[PDB]
């Protein structure tokens, strides 16, 4: 089973290359808890933004270009990425936008953090249809001394 996990600004704007304009360690904690001990599939921009292998996860980077870090696994196609994950209960696809578009048709679950941040940009999380998905968890948090913006964790399961 393949899941996508993403942090979305208003109107589902997501990162394209430069770091997103927020400071959300609680979102990073949610990401770490929902991805640890699972293989993670990412594109090259997300890899650069992470800046290091994510510990405790097989890191798989989908890129047309040769790999530049032997600490992680480099693949050139979607099927190669899935194969590198091997036989596990859940694959976490962690972005960026082209990777989400590639994997959404295969995915059964979305972990979304909806962030109340007005971020300008043309890159968006792919369209999902409101009703093709069951929202099974939702939990709101206000901005605080450590987190710049309010944020709502949601888990959806494909109908
Ligand atoms: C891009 N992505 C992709 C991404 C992101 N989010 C997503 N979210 C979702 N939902 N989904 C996705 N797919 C998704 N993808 C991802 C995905 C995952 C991850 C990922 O890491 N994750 C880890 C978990 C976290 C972790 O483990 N993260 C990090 C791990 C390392 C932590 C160990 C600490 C080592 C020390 C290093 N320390 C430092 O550098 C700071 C230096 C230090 N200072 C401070 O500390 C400090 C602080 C506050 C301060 N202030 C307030 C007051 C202040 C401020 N600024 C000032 N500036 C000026 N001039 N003047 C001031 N007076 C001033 N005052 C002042 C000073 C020091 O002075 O010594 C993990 O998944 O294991 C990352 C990216
Ligand atoms: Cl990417």
């Amino acid at each position: 089973m393949i899941s996508l996990i993403a942090a979305l600004a208003v109107d589902r704007v997501i990162g394209m290359e430069n770091a997103m304009p927020w400071n959300l360690p609680a979102d990073l904690a949610w990401f770490k808890r929902n991805t640890l001990d699972k293989p993670v599939i990412m594109g090259r921009h997300t890899w650069e933004s992470i800046g290091r292998p994510l510990p405790g996860r097989k890191n798989i980077i989908l890129s047309s270009q040769p790999g530049t870090d032997d600490r992680v696994t480099w693949v050139k196609s979607v099927d190669e990425a899935i194969a590198a994950c091997g036989d596990v209960p859940e694959i976490m696809v962690i972005g960026g936008g082209r990777v989400y578009e590639q994997f959404l048709p295969k995915a059964q679950k979305l972990y979304l953090t909806h962030i109340d941040a007005e971020v300008e940009g043309d890159t968006h999380f792919p369209d999902y249809e409101p009703d093709d998905w069951e929202s099974v968890f939702s939990e709101f948090h206000d901005a605080d001394a450590q987190n710049s913006h309010s944020y709502c964790f949601e888990i959806l399961e494909r109908r």
